[PDB]
């Protein structure tokens, strides 16, 4: 339940 970095899109995703 926290984010993490994704640059395959250059923004921020929500791990359940």
């Amino acid at each position: 339940g926290e984010w993490t970095w994704d640059d395959a899109t250059k923004t921020w995703t929500w791990t359940e």
